[PDB]
């Protein structure tokens, strides 16, 4: 029996494809990494390519709904999960086919930025968004779209451009992140959206893997910056944790996997660099266990 | 018969000022340039001198207009193109009597900054300024006076100081920009207001051009991040240019020639540091086409 | 008979220990200097001290009288004045002491990192904190503790560690300015809160006394930056001053000691990589005169 596949479900293999980069950059002080690297690699493809087919057939056969959350305040956003995982996939292909992996990346860039200009700007009219549309997935088309552009870009040899990318999702991060935590201290979410707060941790850790691949590593004093605003987050988030999690654990937790994956490539960068290896090391552990246990309660609610 | 000029149209010789400098910033590229600069220099003169003398008529006979216009929590804003457009004119006659554009720089920077303690400042004892009150005219009296301060000072030597002013109109851009972007989002701009949405594509392209004339012309890291958000900016305006002249055409675009002008002196520095040479070229002559398309509609509106 | 101090008197020895501080900086610039440097040093100790003694009082006979501090959205943040003094007491210390200086710092960062992840995380939840209570003082624990973490873990040799605490503190700030200016230009503050307007200051010149102390003593670009918006805030503060004491003048104006000795701290750094000598010196008398005229009256109040 059919289904429209919920445009959410893309955080799957996002987080998989980043964790696959993750250990795609320890190959060369750990070649065993490499065998992580591509297994991850693989899975996060396969389900990539799945979920694509379904999407497709969702605009066929369940276009008004794709069209609903397209016009809508806060879901439109969870649309650029599309393009973001479709870079990443380009990403993970180029290590065996670089023409593919450009031709993908090149479709993820120019679809989140066409995506971002038609929607995002148009925001800008009024009287659609209102104060309660203040969603944390607003940073998925805003901001790490853009920072997935840089590092893709970058992969490619066009730094310059990257770094255009990366301005545009930085600055868009900091100009949209103090509205953000004021909303959440008045109104906060409800328990159904409570899980979207995984995102929260996304930016500075996204932002700072980013930097890092379009700067060749080179982790400088804006690299540690970002890091320690990114674990002021993380400790915010493990605080805050039972009341996210207060209904029930669920599905959306995978919301937590792109700021994780992204701890972890960050951390690989920090300890080529031997700046705080004691740190990175326990980040990139912590952020493995994580999407370890996502994808065990995925596979348990799966077979159940 | 009399008449009290109004503030906003101080925004015509301030774009064309604006554009006069990009194109001597070509000049040891392209020769011809120094020419182009001339005549926009002395034109923007020209119109400035007018507008400086029907404004000192303004303030004799209409002095309650001003005065109403001081106090309002949001016309205010228009003042500051007094100064500014009073820097750039001193800036443009540096190249011809170096003490003349002194006199003119230090009496716009001493201005903008008198004018901001007093009025910005108390913005700040509450009661005033509303929620509506958050537009993007803010941006002169807060962030691009500073910037121009930035500019003019370095232009004379001195850089320190200038670098001073920019941080004050670079930390001022990104603390108020954020609640006017999420204003934007809720209630947006009535039709009478809605030209002045050229002014949020100002920011990021006056700063870089601000902060390339402080060190330089070196084209950095932050120089590129600027500039990718700018771009991000104008295609978003872009995206929104039908809904901004929904009601018609009008000299209120003018707002955009600010934006625009600093868009091509940025260019200017990109290409002589061999950064992004296409999108110099490109973004050079689109803003270059743009405010000539304002020159003839505003030749046509005053012929007819 | 017995009495629960209040919290907000961490203030005045803060204030002094950052003065001891900044005096402590001209010592190979001025030998005598180290002699102001040791007496202020000295009381700020002792008062902190005895703060410290009637504070644990408090906790004991007037326990409840610190939950509600601690649970309030508005007054939980002085709590935070406590580790601030405590790390710098630790500074002022290691020049005799080295080791309980590190123990002091240690006490304050691990003490002031738990209290932010315990409360400040929490207000996310919603529905406790309100528009109305976006105060100055939610500075503290959010900038201000992490600022001095920085500079204190680097006076330890630290400097990766401080950081990561710098950059939590320069985006926490970032982060919450916007909405906060948008506050105080909206609705602003009661006579009772005005004092309050002093922690405005501080952030800019606390970061830049935070980044001097972790990159020694580099006057760069970024530093200059926050020179200029911090001299920004100081004109505005300076406009505002009648209003803030239109009630009269308090020991509440305490709060500007915190950014006038950071003030004064800066000036130093400023002076030794020769850069803005003149406005160095301006700053450095002006934060040492305005502190004193605070002692002066502090005095007149106790012995009257
Ligand atoms: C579904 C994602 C694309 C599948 C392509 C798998 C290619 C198998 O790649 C394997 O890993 C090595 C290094 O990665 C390669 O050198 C070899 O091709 C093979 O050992
Ligand atoms: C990934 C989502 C892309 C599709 C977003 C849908 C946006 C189209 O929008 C809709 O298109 C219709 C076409 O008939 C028009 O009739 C409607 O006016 C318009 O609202
Ligand atoms: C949120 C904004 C943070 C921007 C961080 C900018 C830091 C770049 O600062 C650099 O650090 C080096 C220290 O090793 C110095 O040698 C360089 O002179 C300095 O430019
Ligand atoms: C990305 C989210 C971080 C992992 C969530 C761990 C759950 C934290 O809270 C849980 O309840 C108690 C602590 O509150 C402890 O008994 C458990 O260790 C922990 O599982
Ligand atoms: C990345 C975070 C999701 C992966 C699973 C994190 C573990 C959550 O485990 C937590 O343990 C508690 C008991 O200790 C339970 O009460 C909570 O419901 C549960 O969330
Ligand atoms: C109204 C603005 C001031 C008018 C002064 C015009 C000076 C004319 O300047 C012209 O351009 C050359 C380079 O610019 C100069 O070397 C010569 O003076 C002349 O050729
Ligand atoms: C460029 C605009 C500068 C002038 C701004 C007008 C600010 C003066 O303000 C007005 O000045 C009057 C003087 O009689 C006073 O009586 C009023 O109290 C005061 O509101
Ligand atoms: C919005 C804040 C953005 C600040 C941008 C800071 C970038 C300065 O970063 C500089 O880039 C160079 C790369 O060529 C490195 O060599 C330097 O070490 C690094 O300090
Ligand atoms: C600074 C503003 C940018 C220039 C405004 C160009 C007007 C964009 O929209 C106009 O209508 C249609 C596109 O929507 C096209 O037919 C025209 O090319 C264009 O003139
Ligand atoms: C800098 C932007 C102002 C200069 C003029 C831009 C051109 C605007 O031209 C646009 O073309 C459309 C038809 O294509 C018309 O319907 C619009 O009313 C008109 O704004
Ligand atoms: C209450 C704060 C601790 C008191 C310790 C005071 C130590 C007195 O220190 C004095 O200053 C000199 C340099 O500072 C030291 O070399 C000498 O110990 C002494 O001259
Ligand atoms: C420096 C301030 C530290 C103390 C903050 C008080 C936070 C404790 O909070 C209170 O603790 C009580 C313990 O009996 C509980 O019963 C209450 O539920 C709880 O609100
Ligand atoms: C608010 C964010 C401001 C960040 C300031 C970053 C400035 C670092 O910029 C540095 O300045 C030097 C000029 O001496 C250049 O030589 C370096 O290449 C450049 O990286
Ligand atoms: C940190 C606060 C700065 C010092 C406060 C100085 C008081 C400013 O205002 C006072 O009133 C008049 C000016 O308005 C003048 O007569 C006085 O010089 C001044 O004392
Ligand atoms: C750091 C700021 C506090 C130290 C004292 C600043 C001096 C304030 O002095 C001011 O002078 C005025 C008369 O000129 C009085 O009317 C004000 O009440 C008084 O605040
Ligand atoms: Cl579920
Ligand atoms: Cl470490
Ligand atoms: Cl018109
Ligand atoms: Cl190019
Ligand atoms: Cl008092
Ligand atoms: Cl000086
Ligand atoms: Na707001």
């Amino acid at each position: 029996k059919p289904f429209p596949l919920p445009t959410g479900y893309f955080g799957i293999p996002l987080g998989l494809a980043a964790l696959s980069l993750a250990w795609f950059h320890l190959e060369n002080l750990f070649p065993a990494a490499r065998m992580v690297s591509d297994v991850l690699g693989i899975v996060a493809s396969a389900v990539w390519i799945l979920f694509i087919l379904m999407y497709a057939y969702k605009l066929r056969y369940y276009f008004e709904e794709v069209r609903a959350e397209y016009h809508s305040p806060v879901r439109f956003s969870f649309i650029a999960l599309i393009p973001i995982t479709t870079m990443l996939v380009g990403d993970i292909l180029y290590r065996w086919n670089p023409l593919i992996a450009e031709v993908l990346i090149w479709i993820g860039t120019i679809g989140q930025l066409l995506f971002s200009t038609l929607r995002v700007s148009e925001l800008w009219q009024g009287g659609v968004f209102e104060q309660k549309s203040t969603h944390p997935s607003f940073y998925l088309p805003a901001v790490a779209a853009n920072f997935t552009s840089a590092s893709s870009l970058a992969l490619l040899g066009y730094h310059d451009l990257g770094y255009l990318f990366f301005g545009a999702g930085m600055i868009a991060w900091i100009i949209f992140e103090p509205v953000l935590l004021q909303h959440l201290r008045i109104s906060s979410l409800e328990p159904q959206f409570r899980a979207t707060m995984g995102i929260v941790l996304a930016p500075a850790f996204v932002c700072v893997s980013a930097y890092l691949s379009i700067n060749h590593g080179e982790v400088d004093t804006l690299a540690k910056i970002l890091w320690g605003y990114g674990f002021l987050q993380l400790f915010f988030l493990l605080r805050l944790f039972p009341w996210i999690v207060e209904k029930g654990l669920n599905i959306g937790l995978w919301a937590f996997s792109f700021g994780l994956a992204s701890m972890a490539n960050s951390a690989t960068a920090f300890y080529h660099g031997n700046v705080l290896q004691g740190v990175s090391i326990f980040a990139f552990v912590f952020s493995n266990v994580m999407i370890g246990l996502l994808v065990l309660m995925t596979i348990y609610k799966l077979t159940k």
